[PDB]
């Protein structure tokens, strides 16, 4: 029986398994991918390590289809993909959930630490695109109030109700970054977090940025958490990461490599969401999720006697992630040589909500929970 | 009919619900129990803030029996009480559950934060009574080693194996301190831990002290910690409090305000064990425990899918307590006046391990973490 050529990376998480349904795989090692290695090839599934160039599809004869498992596509040329009839797709938004499970756990702990109430917080969404209306989902969805800036898409026609930039910096309590990183354009990222801006900041209010490193100016950032007035000030991304600045690392409340989005289930969401796509581009009814090819979660499912309140709410979402940890990692580990990168490629088998299902009767008020990202039951 | 008269502490918990059952209940604030209070009086239930004088049993006519819904028992002249054939009773280890889960969670946060496994470490108990052997219990139930040491026991001829008290602090890489306060005596515990034995403490030693302030000379307690070498010491007890060292307290891991014991069972079994004391004493068949008198917990079970290891053995217990709570809400506060101690009376609804049921298969190694106190329920 013919069947259709897929080349795929050898490293793409559950890719063999997958898309041997398809057809024939042939796994080759990303950054190894030679123009010979595409002739013949129908359908290529690629990770961020293979950049597709003119050079690399000089000899793709029969090559239809393309496929990234990765939210972003800058290693592709895809003005080169549409001007021969290419079909390409990512995986947009196939690490979002970690990121606003990470933010939460932020606000969790910092709501111990420094001691109020997240649902007395305002948050400040800046880039509501996968990540940032995600997030805006789930704290909508748990009853907090959130504000979404975002003047690209609101140029576009996006009619959801949009805060002005002043007025989220002044309006909201705790500000995250979700944009990407721009220099040019109408609205450009780089250094949007300046020194004008960090210094309006008040004492009682929180920036956090799991955005992109030059987002925030990190010289600026550092001048004004050294003033001691209270300001606090999360990163998961850095000006010039891997290196960091060894002054303001002991002035971020929370300091991680670049690791909100991991977990198990975003990193198969890459496989899965371009299996899918290629599945629908082959006409066949082959569909597959995260949740079937990974093993249940450790504490798959825990009990409610009553409704949640907050203190519940930290206990029950720090069974899944607590950024504690990684923080406690990432100082310890940081002068090794290559620790940022390598604590990211050994990154522990974090999960998700949706990996645990919470049980309760109807007097529980799981359906928040439910929206927050967890598998709920009424008993 | 005919009932005994007893003459209880009004804030004593769940003690007139309980004690009714047994007779006439009369209840009395015991800081202001008079001598004429206890005419006609059969027994007396009382906490610490009742001493039991000459002046108090002036005219105690009819007292048989006499109560304290505490461990200790200074309050308490049993001297006279022997002489004049008053049955007397406390409640020893009424608290000493809540000790046992305070130190493991030290244990478990230090063990993430220091990044190394609690199954390398060797934890060494000085003081085997109530809390100590509980802790003894707990950690070995998980398969800890254990080190014993208590000179008075092993000469009134207790045959568990005890280690010697320089082995012990060389031996071990944990030291924790669970022994009463005292200047005189064969075995004084007056600045057990001193100058000379924190200076042999290693770099990787770790010294716990939540039995008694004076146990461990602060003054020299700090004097180690200001060398930086990566020693590491926990207080839930100060040598002066509620007045603590203020140079002290950001050189200790873990700082909280002679808290450790305390949780909802605890101060349950405060009553409840004076309570089957009494009811014993009048021949009575009525019994009761704290699980029967408290709301269930928040989160009363969870599910496990497969065998524990070290990080879902550090995500169970956390459910109930994270040491990291209190130190926050302790470093936080303690400024402010009288914080010690108001801390500690408007203290949470705090729990402990037999308050949750683990549910599992056969494959998934409970026995050791019924062990370690939690209820479990194998499918
Ligand atoms: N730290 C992490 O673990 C992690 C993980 C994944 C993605 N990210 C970062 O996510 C950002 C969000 O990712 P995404 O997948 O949603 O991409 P996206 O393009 O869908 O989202 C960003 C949203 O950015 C808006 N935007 C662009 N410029 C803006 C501006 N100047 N002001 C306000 N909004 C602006 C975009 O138009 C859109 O509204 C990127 O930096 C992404 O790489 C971080
Ligand atoms: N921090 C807390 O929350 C908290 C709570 C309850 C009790 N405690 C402290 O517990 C200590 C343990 O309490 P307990 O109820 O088990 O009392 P206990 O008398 O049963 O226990 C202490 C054990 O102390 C041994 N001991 C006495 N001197 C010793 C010495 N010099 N060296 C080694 N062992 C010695 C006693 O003989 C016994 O073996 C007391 O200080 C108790 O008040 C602390
Ligand atoms: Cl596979
Ligand atoms: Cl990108
Ligand atoms: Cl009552
Ligand atoms: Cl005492």
């Amino acid at each position: 029986i013919p069947t259709m050529k897929i080349l795929i990376d050898e490293n793409m998480p559950y890719a063999q398994a997958l898309f041997s349904q398809l057809g024939e795989v042939i796994l080759k090692p990303g950054r190894t991918l030679t123009a010979d290695d595409l002739i013949d090839v129908d359908a290529l599934m690629i990770r961020s390590v293979t950049k597709v160039n003119d050079a690399l599809l000089a000899k793709a004869n029969r090559l239809k289809f393309v496929g990234t498992a990765t939210a972003g596509m800058d290693h592709v040329d895809q003005a080169l993909l549409r001007e021969r009839g290419i079909f390409f797709t990512a995986a947009p938004g196939c690490n979002k959930v970690g990121v606003a499970e990470y933010v939460f756990s932020v606000l969790m702990v910092l709501a111990q630490q420094q001691g109020f109430s997240v649902f007395d917080k305002t948050v400040g969404i800046i880039g509501a695109g996968q990540v940032g209306s995600y997030l805006a989902k789930c704290l909508s969805g748990i009853g907090m109030k959130v504000l979404l800036n975002d003047p690209p898409k609101q140029a576009q026609g996006d009619e959801r109700e949009f805060t002005e930039l002043e007025t989220l910096l002044k309006q909201a309590d705790v500000i995250t970054l979700h944009t990407p990183i721009t220099r040019g354009g109408e609205w450009p990222t780089h250094h949007l977090i300046d020194a004008a801006i960090l210094e309006q900041l008040r004492s009682d209010q929180i920036l956090i940025n799991a955005a992109r490193g030059p987002v925030v100016d990190n010289a600026a950032l550092k001048a004004r958490l050294q003033q001691g007035d209270g300001f606090t000030a999360v990163l998961d991304v850095f000006e010039f990461e891997p290196q960091v600045d060894m002054e303001l690392l002991p002035l971020l409340a929370f300091a991680t490599p670049h690791i909100a989005g991991y977990g198990l289930e975003g990193k198969a969401r890459g496989t899965t969401m371009i299996f899918n796509s290629y599945c629908e581009f082959l006409g066949s009814a082959h569909c597959a999720n995260p949740a079937s090819l990974l093993p249940k979660a450790p504490v798959p499912k825990v009990y409610l006697e009553r409704a949640w309140d907050e203190e519940t709410l930290r206990t029950l979402t720090q069974i899944i992630y607590d950024v504690r940890k990684d923080d406690a990692q990432f100082r310890r580990e940081i002068h090794q040589p290559g620790a940022f990168d390598l604590m990211r490629k050994h990154y522990w088998d974090r999960r998700e909500y949706s990996a645990v299902t919470l049980a309760g009767g109807a007097d529980c008020h799981l359906a928040p929970l439910a929206k927050l990202g967890f598998q709920v039951e009424v008993c």
